[PDB]
């Protein structure tokens, strides 16, 4: 449940959120096969409710009506396609499991779905799949209000409505064997692994249940007896009574302290500075690294959902987030998940976004294709980070550096650091708002290499900056504060 089930020498995984399948099927092939990266996390593939007020909110795809692969990023056919032209370049697909609720409980009764199928939330009728209202928890909540009101009681957290959704009774083996029923059609299909929605409103145990009735992985593609790679979603930035220790047993967990706190670091607030990363991971209070899925940012927190918060980087702060992202890849701890968004029109009332609600690109409810430009940046408002040249390259960093110890550490007191992995990479950073100027130790072999952040190597040739590092290991380093992206990486694979 903790191995990625990457192929050997790929390891980041990348998320692209509301993609169609179609989309992701040509981007495997014309880009992420031949640029190393490992796998892709999709959206909910499973029949959702059709939201219309707003209008085709990204949060819809969270309220299943049923487990058919019917939804606005296509049908089974297409994502059965998109699953084997994946694989067949060697990466993976791993589904985002929606398996804690179904849909809203006030919502209305009728066909408004991503593929027609009828449900009744007043009377927890899903015919579709099919459950009834005994497959759900609403005799086992004790609040008033039947929803969550305290996350210092892990009962309420577990037991009732996230958000007015209706709760699935996980503890029964009828709804167990659906899920895990529709899980194994996933699997079948050829899907690597799963991102288990929601893991802290479900019992331990009952996750637990579902995941031993999975199947090993396709042989078509997986060794025999492969177990499917398994990251659960659970928010644990302490104080809460759910700690994420609960969940080590079932596989990886998802570590959103990562985020909080490097974002904190980089944007140099509450008097946090670079050259304390010098001890980043278990140092600073994280899980161990074998249980770790780390990200800057993700889907929720992006846009103030979820556990928000205002360290959080994003693509609105580019250049930042270019360092944060490139600190995550370069750094050994946990496996990375970088995120691929779309952009959308923010409001803020109050310091608060009230257009967080805004779906991904459409006409008219359809969900825009994803055009490549000759720059080869995305158009139709998808922001594709993972094609920004700083994002692709460190992604290469990792794979070039995978298992090599963190070496050479130095630091100018303040936020400026540097560190290499071994003597197969370098990186050095910039945050300081003064120029940076020293001869650091790289541990790399004499030689010079092109820096990875500014250009690449093409031939026997760079396209920006070079570096020299002499027979010693040493290599003179200048960057401005100024500069537009202030870090410098190479590594064995940009030597000339
Ligand atoms: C799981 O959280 C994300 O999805 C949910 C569900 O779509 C939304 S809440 C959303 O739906 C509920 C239930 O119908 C109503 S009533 C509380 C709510 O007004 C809607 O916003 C959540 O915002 C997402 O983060
Ligand atoms: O609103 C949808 C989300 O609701 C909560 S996020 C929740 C967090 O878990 C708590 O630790 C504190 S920060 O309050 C937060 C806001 O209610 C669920 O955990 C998410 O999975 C869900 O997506
Ligand atoms: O590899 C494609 C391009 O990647 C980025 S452009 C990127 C920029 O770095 C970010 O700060 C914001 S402005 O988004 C941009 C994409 O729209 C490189 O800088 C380019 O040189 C490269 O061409
Ligand atoms: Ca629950
Ligand atoms: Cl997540
Ligand atoms: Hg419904």
């Amino acid at each position: 449940q903790y191995a990625p089930q990457t192929q050997s020498g790929r390891t980041s995984i990348v998320h692209l959120f509301e993609w169609r399948w179609v989309d992701i099927a040509l981007e495997c092939e014309r880009y992420l096969g031949p640029k190393g990266f490992g796998g892709v996390q999709v959206s909910p593939p499973n029949e959702n409710v059709v939201v219309t007020n707003p209008s085709r909110p990204w949060w819809e795809r969270y309220q299943p009506v049923s487990y058919k692969l019917c939804t606005r990023s296509g049908n089974e056919n297409e994502f059965r396609d998109m699953v084997t032209r994946c694989n067949n370049v060697g990466v993976r697909i791993y589904v985002d499991a929606v398996i804690n609720h179904m849909c809203g409980s006030g919502a209305a009764a009728g066909t408004g779905t991503t593929c027609g199928s009828y449900c009744n939330p007043g009377s927890r009728e899903f015919p579709a799949v099919p459950y009834s209202a005994w497959d759900f928890n609403d005799g086992k909540c004790k609040t008033a209000s039947g929803g969550i009101e305290s996350y210092n009681d892990p009962y309420q957290v577990r037991d009732c409505q996230l958000v007015g959704l209706l709760d699935l009774a996980l503890e029964k083996d009828y709804v167990r064997s659906m899920i895990a029923d529709y899980l194994n059609k996933l699997i079948d299909i050829g899907v690597a692994g799963f991102r288990i929605d929601a893991s802290k409103h479900m019992w331990p145990g009952d996750i637990k249940a579902v995941l031993d009735k999975l199947h090993n992985l396709n042989t078509n593609w997986f060794p025999a007896g492969s177990r499917p790679f398994i990251f659960q979603e659970v928010i644990d930035l302490g104080g809460e009574a759910i700690k994420s220790s609960e969940y080590f047993g079932n596989g990886r967990v998802t570590e959103f302290k990562y985020g909080a706190k490097l974002g904190t670091v980089v944007r140099k607030w509450s008097g946090e500075k670079m050259s304390y990363l010098k001890n980043w991971g278990e140092g600073w209070g994280f899980m161990p690294s074998d249980r770790a899925l780390v990200f800057v940012d993700n889907h929720d927190n992006q846009r103030g959902h979820g556990a928000g918060g205002s360290s959080i980087l994003t693509f609105w702060d580019a250049r930042l987030y270019k360092i944060a992202v490139g600190f995550m890849l370069a750094h050994p701890y946990g496996f990375t998940r970088v995120m691929s968004s779309y952009r959308w029109a923010r409001n803020f009332v109050n310091g608060e976004d009230v257009n967080d609600w805004i779906g991904p690109p459409n006409n008219n409810g359809v969900i825009k294709e994803v055009t490549i430009n000759a720059d080869t940046t995305c158009g139709n408002d998808w922001v594709c980070e993972h094609r920004w040249r700083e994002i692709r390259n460190m992604v290469w960093f990792r794979n070039v550096v995978d298992g090599e110890p963190f070496a050479n550490w130095w630091d100018n007191g303040s936020n400026q650091v540097a560190f290499g992995r071994g003597n197969r990479g370098f990186i050095v950073f910039n945050n300081d708002d003064w120029q940076l100027s020293s001869t650091l130790q790289t541990g790399l072999p004499g030689g010079t290499y092109c820096d990875v952040i500014s250009g690449d190597k093409v031939g026997n040739s760079c396209t920006g900056i070079k570096v020299y590092v002499s027979s010693d290991g040493t290599a003179q380093f200048s960057i401005s504060n100024s500069a537009e992206d202030p870090f410098i990486a190479i590594h064995a694979e940009s030597k000339l």
